[PDB]
């Protein structure tokens, strides 16, 4: 049978799901979480052969290795080895929608392994195989004999091989189907891959064994007392002499213990579970677990005879914490959480969907170092070690069933169909059975983007019955359905409603108070971090802090899903959708991360870090008020560093230990300060530093900062007179001005500064001209495609209005000689097909000091779409090593994404002034700049700028960063005004009105001089 | 004047525009719009281009779509504006026939002027003296005092047009909301007026930093810079250019800097006492009634013309009053000011208004006081006992620019 085309068959001969087992035969090894000789890894070198369909696999393969097979590492995704292409499709299914069928051409991966089994494992007990992740369905044979079948790419499939193995050499044969009926429930927005991509292991358990165990922790009103209850079930030989002992340890100290024979309480007219027992341990003043202080105990579950023989022991880390929603709030240990979350897919640019310890650790450290305290398993159960790590390092986790049917029409077509209830049930039930004892999991989710079907209602209820300790959430069907304890919208905006029919996305503040609504609201996805984005992030955090029931959200998402490809020369480059021949595909939509695929941060990460700070500050005179947002810890590893600088020049600084209780406040009065007579703005910067290293950070890590303008002394100082007056020389074509070793040339036909000489060296490669456009950001383009234009997208509106192709028409160009200067005045109009879009009027005043003051006044037609920027640009002849500026930094920052930036004097290598987004766009801007130095030039004013070796035109025309080529000289874009970048979503215009350039008239001024 | 703002915000019909399409939504819960008709009018800079009427027939909570006819192109630069009004044709127990119950405006196409003026018939002359820079053009003369740095006199023929020089102004006669409960006997230092007093805003004096004159090919250019200081602190710096051309227009550019640590000022504008008094005030901007940045929704952009006294609001407790915002052109006597500003014009100085507690004791001063603002602070009112002006209506930008053209009519 084609079991893979039948949602009624999701496995054959598969064992029951359960929490992590290791079958230790020594309790102290279980207590220590040391390795168990009864749990072996079969990871390593396997044999593999690719077939275009299951019908192409030859029968001999069951009995022996195929000579044409290759040896490959397992776990792996076979696309990563090049056998076939990975596919990047977002919502549309990668296969024709015709449930429950799949393509007859269905890539089949034939894996095999010859391995050893010691006779002792076969003398007694049971030997099972466990495949933690096989995508998407597979048949298993052992020594040529058929064992079983499994579906659900994201949970372990276990089979008993006791009767199939023999001492010594044994051979497995695993026929993995890329497509199966399971694929209809696996439509998440990620690369479509396949293979044995999680661990493979062999577990020996005794015949009489622990088959499942559940640990719960309940508390008294103030959490000073708890009862740990552990229900343990056994399989096998039930006899009066059996007992279960559960002991709880805090380090090497045993804090509690209980022993009991099997036989639970009477449950009904037929009696009780004679194969189960519940132990209850009282624990006084338990050390509570939270993401802030991940206190853990170790519970050891010993199955043994009453007279003392340990049969086997299992164990887990226990976190004493209670999760509950009360009065509309999600509370953890009685206090309301504020979720600083992020969605994280399991993605590696070289290994595909294969996860490894190092990578997970690296992600958890960076998450924590960036003030995240929570992660959502978008959109499936994760590799088992993830949970261990979030339990130990401390992150709150939303564990999510592997159910996504986004591409159906309507989206709940399968989820409302009872015939798909069984397949969906398994995805929910087996997840809970496996991950229910992990303290890090605080909320269960029913899956993602599958509409709202009666199957969801049924399953919501199942979990609520089986595990009352955690809320259940689910966004489908409008995010506030009867299948969710939490209003958990994706991309609902802070103030702006989006009233789509049936599944509107209300402003999050308005959503909480709709008639009859009382649940807490935590966005399952917000702040779509695709390319240059995170514009508006601060607006979310301000609302979250202000409204109790607004408890946070999970950013979409942590890491770009880019894959490495190699060029002719063998140099790696970041690839996205369609780069593997895959089509249809969704191009760069797979890259939405705060960090690049190699974990390098994108600039948005620092904005998230800042807004997600755990300390808030207020300044009043010289008193700094620090407020802690921690709920359970005191600031026992923190000091406050403060510094005052006058326009970047350090004046005074100090440090003060921070001692604030959770939710407490501390006042810190600063020293009498410098009141310098010298002009400039005084700026106070404070930073919270952690003096001691932690499990997740190095000594000196900075966890928070904030700045305030202090006193400002405006300059009233007159510049001395210049022993010199610039001279003007005219011709029909140009106005030339000379002053000392300097020269300026203004073209009378174009109306622009066409060249400048310092000494006798030319300084420009292209003239200085106004610029009203930008190489569009992913958020400017949204879903627009050549093939299917989205006229509402910003890029399309600019295109259709002619912004990118408008030509400057000269309206006026004059030159006048003043007392001590030459003044050039110009006016230009930009038109498109008869429409005047913008008018630029300027004056350039060159004085005897050699400075050139430029004043620009622009008019923008009120009926043209608001332009991306209002600025000047030019290609400088010079290429210099560094860029030094007095303004916001040091990282890239945009109008709606600049809270993290601090005003100071910064100095970086040129290359740092470019952000290598995989899909190129306008990037590297720095705002609020008062002075910029590059080579011999200095520009002063109040502007935003970018500077790099790549023109806006080049960036707009190139689809991949590795294809960009440094141009001659350096392109400088200096903006009086720049539009926000948006990001509430990446498929509809999202730039907030206050960040759109709609004033109609704009004024800016700069002084360009040397040094 | 606040009543009209209330009337507008409390309208029972909401409107949206999409193309030629106007969508009217009824906020009535029970009645149909059985005594209402929609009147629409399109004007270019105040000049009527077209209009019409359509009967309204909307059920409670329902919507009605109205298609406007093809809008003939306009022959001239300018901004087209669409205004709609809901008029009740029949009298009711509480209103007369013709009662307007709701209105809304939208900007439609705008055609920016790219038409080069025309070569001045003459060239103004600059006369420089130890104490002044004078400019003469035809029968007009402008005088800039070199020690003060301000335009101190302007003549049409032998007629002086100013009583006081044209000077920057950063303060306003305090509103009730600016005062709050502060009292001479019990100052509320948190009130706006007290912050401004304490910072020296009302006492700061202009110190000249620069005053130069240059002649250009067709114009004379005066450049000035002043600092306003208090107890040795620089509160504001105003830099300007006055460019007088062959046409007789005086183009004034103003760039101001406001120290970041001083309380945000009540306004950033210029003021002067005009020598003459005129019967009417005519402007192209928002009106017709008094309107402020945070209280201007009800006002409409059009060409308005009122008697000068309608330009003063007789609040019992006098204060800054009578401003109109969003003004592109203002006409008074033979004078015309063009730009994008807010203004008030009356027989009372801000000084008098702030020194007078009851309207009945104010007395018309000689000439007319004109306050013309590039920017003006919101008036607030969420309450009148604590600062209530929203951040977005505070003049906190630090650097401000505005430009005006003063010419004769
Ligand atoms: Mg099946
Ligand atoms: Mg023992
Ligand atoms: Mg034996
Ligand atoms: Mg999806
Ligand atoms: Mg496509
Ligand atoms: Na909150
Ligand atoms: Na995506
Ligand atoms: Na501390
Ligand atoms: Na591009
Ligand atoms: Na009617
Ligand atoms: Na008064």
């Amino acid at each position: 049978r084609r079991d893979w085309e039948n949602p009624g068959v999701t496995q054959l001969n598969r064992l029951a799901a359960h929490p992590p087992f290791a079958s230790w035969r020594n309790s102290e090894e279980a207590r220590t979480d040391r390795p168990s000789q009864q749990l072996r890894s079969l990871n390593g070198e396997w044999r593999f052969a690719w077939f275009p369909a299951p019908e192409a696999v030859p029968e001999s393969w069951l009995e022996c290795d195929l000579p044409e097979a290759d040896t490959v590492v397992v776990p792996s995704n076979w696309q990563m080895h090049g056998y076939d292409a990975p596919i990047y499709t977002n919502v549309t299914y990668p296969i024709t929608v015709n449930p429950p069928f799949v393509p007859t051409e269905n890539p089949t991966g034939c894996y095999s392994l010859t391995f050893n089994v010691d006779e002792s494992w076969l003398q007694e007990g049971q030997t099972r195989i466990i495949f933690d992740g096989v995508n998407s369905a597979f048949h298993l044979w052992c020594n040529g004999r058929w064992v079983g079948y499994g579906q659900d790419s994201r949970l372990p499939s276990e089979f008993d091989l006791s009767a199939f193995l023999r001492a010594g050499e044994n051979r497995l044969a695993v026929m993995v189907l890329r497509w199966s009926d399971g694929s209809y429930l696996e439509d998440q927005d990620m690369w479509r891959m396949s293979g044995i991509f999680r661990d493979v292991s062999l577990l020996h358990k005794p015949t009489t064994q622990i088959s499942d165990f559940h640990v719960a922790t309940r508390f008294n009103d103030d959490f000073s007392r708890a009862v740990l209850e552990a229900e343990v079930q056994m399989c096998g030989e039930l006899r009066d002499y059996l007992r279960v002992t559960v002991s709880l340890w805090q380090g090497e100290t045993q804090v509690a213990s209980g022993t009991a024979p099997f036989g639970g309480e009477i449950i009904d007219e037929r009696g009780g579970y004679a194969d189960r027992v519940t132990l209850r341990l009282n624990v006084e003043n338990p050390k509570l677990w939270s993401a802030e202080i991940p206190n853990l105990y170790r519970a050891v579950v010993e199955l043994h005879t009453a007279d003392g023989t340990l049969i086997e022991a299992e164990a887990c880390d226990v976190g004493f914490r209670e999760v509950r929603i009360e009065n509309g709030l999600l509370l953890l240990n009685g206090k309301p959480l504020l979720i600083r979350g992020v969605n994280r897919h399991e993605h590696h640019p070289l290994h595909g969907q294969v996860m490894d310890e190092q990578t997970m650790v690296q992600d958890i450290l960076l998450m924590k170092q960036n003030n995240f305290n929570a992660v959502r398993c978008s959109h499936y159960p994760n590799h088992p070690l993830w949970y261990t790590l979030c339990d130990r390092y401390g992150l709150y986790v939303v564990d999510e069933a592997n159910i996504e049917t986004n591409g159906m029409v309507p989206m709940n077509r399968l989820t409302d169909d009872p015939r798909w209830l069984p397949a969906m049930s398994e995805r929910v039930t087996r997840m809970v059975q496996r991950d229910r004892n992990h303290p890090s999991v605080i909320i269960w989710s029913l899956g993602n983007e599958s509409g709202h079907g009666a199957n969801h209602d049924a399953l919501y209820r199942w979990i609520k019955s089986v595990d009352p300790s955690r809320p259940v959430q689910y966004e489908g069907g409008g995010a506030d359905t009867t299948a969710t304890d939490i209003i958990c919208p994706m991309y609902a905006r802070v103030d702006e409603d989006q009233p789509f029919p049936a599944v509107p996305k209300w402003s999050i503040k308005k959503w909480l108070s709709l008639p009859g609504e009382t649940r807490p609201l935590i966005l399952c996805e917000y702040a779509h971090a695709m390319g240059n984005s995170l514009g508006g992030f601060a607006k979310y955090w301000q609302a979250f802090r202000q409204y109790p029931r607004l408890q946070g959200g999970f950013v979409w998402d942590w890491v770009d899903q880019s894959l490495i490809k190699y060029d002719e020369n063998g140099n790696p480059w970041s690839a996205y959708g369609g780069d593997f021949g895959d089509t249809p595909n969704d191009r760069q939509f797979c890259m939405n991360g705060l960090v690049f695929a190699d974990r390098t941060p994108h600039p948005a990460l620092t904005e998230a870090k800042h807004q997600q700070q755990f300390f808030q500050f207020r300044l009043s005179g010289q008193t700094i008020e620090v407020t802690s947002e921690y709920l359970f810890r005191h600031s026992d590893n923190e000091l406050l560093h403060w510094m005052v600088a006058l326009d970047g020049k350090p004046l005074a600084s100090g440090e003060v230990p921070l001692d604030v209780a959770p939710q407490g406040k501390q006042l810190i009065e600063l020293p009498e300060l410098p009141q310098p007579e010298s002009a400039g703005q005084l700026w106070l910067t404070v930073r919270v530093v952690q003096p001691n290293a932690t499990a997740w950070s190095e000594a000196g890590h900075i966890s928070a900062w904030q700045q305030w303008r202090l006193a400002e002394n405006l300059s009233v100082t007159l510049p001395a007179a210049s022993h010199a007056i610039p001279h003007l020389t005219t011709s029909e074509m140009d106005f030339c001005i000379e002053l000392g070793n300097k020269r300026w040339q203004f073209n009378r036909q174009s109306g622009f500064l066409s060249q400048m000489w310092i000494g006798d060296k030319k300084q420009l490669l292209t003239p200085l001209r106004d610029q009203f456009t930008r190489a569009p950001l992913d958020n400017d383009i949204g879903v627009s495609e050549a093939t299917r234009i989205d006229p509402n997208a910003w890029v399309e509106r600019w295109k259709a209005a002619g912004h990118y192709q408008a030509e400057a028409a000269l309206l006026q160009c004059t030159a006048d000689t003043l007392a001590d200067a030459v003044l050039i005045t110009t006016a230009h109009a930009w038109q498109h097909q008869g429409k005047t879009l913008f008018i630029s009027r300027k004056t350039y005043r060159i004085d005897g000091s050699g400075q050139m003051a430029i004043t620009v006044d622009v008019e923008v037609a009120s009926d043209t779409p608001h332009p991306a920027r209002i600025g000047l640009n030019c290609q400088l002849a010079q290429v210099a090593e560094r860029v030094n500026w007095l303004g916001l930094g040091p990282q890239e920052n945009y109008p709606d994404r600049l809270t993290a930036a601090c005003f100071d004097r910064w100095d970086l290598p040129l290359s740092d002034m470019y952000t290598p987004y995989v899909f190129p766009s306008e990037n590297g801007l720095r705002c609020g700049t008062r002075e910029l130095n590059y080579g011999p030039h200095q520009w002063r004013g109040d502007f935003q700028f970018n500077i790099s070796r790549y023109s806006q035109q080049q960036l707009m025309e190139t689809s991949h960063r590795h294809l960009l080529h440094a141009e001659e000289g350096t392109w400088l874009n200096i903006d009086g005004f720049h539009m926000g970048i948006g990001g509430d979503d990446s498929w509809s215009p999202s730039v907030s009105a206050e960040f759109q350039l709609s004033a109609g008239r704009y004024h800016y001024q700069l002084v360009w001089c040397q040094k």
